[PDB]
């Protein structure tokens, strides 16, 4: 290791002091805690993510995520979710368990951190490095765009990877997001995707799609398809890679047949 990092060992766990929070809307948040000290830095290669664990009601919960500071930030590892409140929606009456345990933290409280932890890392100037499996080295390709497809909280995963693109001013990759959501007020970090937008055009293309459209809107409804892909996505070619990540669901039945329709084979698909 080079660096003063949290994550020294994969296998270890690590308690973090929960010291700030915001409250973005009704039901997403920002939860900040302190790493060991604040000098160091969470160390986490681009293209990885964490998991939080921790015992709810009699169980051991795991769960991954994707941070939204990075190893540029000294003393504080920053995380955005999404709330799953109970008694909510008809069909998962018990709500959210990591979320909602997150949710009830007391500042102060702390949690359990472990990584880094995912077959992807991105290696900068359009170097990817991916491992086949876990018990594999990882095989290195060079690619000059990178499609992104994100429903719900999915999102995370490709803003560190957009991030880490468009801070450096000699990387000249391309990145494609289609963005997938239930509602407009579902679209999670809308203002910080735009903000990228503004100042990197060039690098950065930004679509969205929504399950129930309001009446003012200028991009898509429905679930992702044949047409969205080929219309916001770059096209297929070893100069390109698709990222995903969202719900099973939306990635066995609306991307996968569909990116294959348009020729995006499987050995060029990744999913988070
Ligand atoms: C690589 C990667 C990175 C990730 N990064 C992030 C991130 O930055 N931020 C983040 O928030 N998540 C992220 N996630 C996903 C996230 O970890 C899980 O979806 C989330 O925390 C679910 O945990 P839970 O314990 O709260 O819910 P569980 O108890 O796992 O899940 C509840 C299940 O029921 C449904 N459900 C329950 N309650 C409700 C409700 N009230 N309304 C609607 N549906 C409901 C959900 O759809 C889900 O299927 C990431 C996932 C991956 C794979
Ligand atoms: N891929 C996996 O194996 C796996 C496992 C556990 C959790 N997850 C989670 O899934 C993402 C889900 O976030 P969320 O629950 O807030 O998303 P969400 O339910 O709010 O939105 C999902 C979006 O995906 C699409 N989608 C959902 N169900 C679909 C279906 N049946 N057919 C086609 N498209 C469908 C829609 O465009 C929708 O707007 C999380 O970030 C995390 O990755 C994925």
């Amino acid at each position: 290791h080079h660096h003063m990092i949290t994550l020294e060992n994969p296998d270890i766990k690590y308690p973090l002091r929960l010291i700030d929070k915001e409250i973005l809307s009704h039901d997403t948040r920002r939860f900040r805690f302190a790493l060991p000290s604040p000098q160091h830095i969470l160390g986490l290669p681009i293209g990885q993510h964490i998991y939080l664990s921790t015992r709810i009601d009699g169980n051991l919960v795991i769960r991954p995520y994707t941070p939204v500071s990075s190893d540029d930030d000294k003393g504080f590892v920053d995380l955005v979710v999404k709330v799953y409140f109970k008694e909510t929606h008809p069909k998962f009456p018990a709500g959210g368990k990591m979320s909602q345990y997150l949710e009830n933290m007391n500042i102060g409280d702390t949690i359990e951190f472990r990584g880094p932890n995912g077959l992807l890392v991105y290696q900068g100037k359009g170097k990817f490095a991916i491992r086949a499996d876990k018990k594999s080295n990882p095989v290195v390709r060079t690619v000059k765009s990178v499609g992104m497809i994100a429903g719900g909280t999915g999102i995370t995963p490709m803003l560190q990877v957009i991030r880490a693109v468009l801070k450096d001013p000699n990387d000249h990759t391309v990145c494609y997001l289609l963005f997938a959501n239930q509602s407009e007020k579902d679209i999670l970090l809308r203002p910080e995707l735009e903000e990228l937008r503004n100042e990197h055009s060039s690098r950065f293309k930004l679509w969205y799609t929504v399950d129930k459209a309001p009446d003012a809107w200028d991009y898509s409804q429905g679930f992702v398809n044949e047409e969205m892909i080929r219309d916001h996505l770059p096209p297929p070619g070893e100069e390109t890679l698709i990222l995903m990540c969202g719900p099973p669901p939306m990635i066995q039945f609306a991307c996968l047949p569909n990116l294959e329709r348009v020729g995006h084979p499987k050995e060029r698909c990744f999913t988070f």
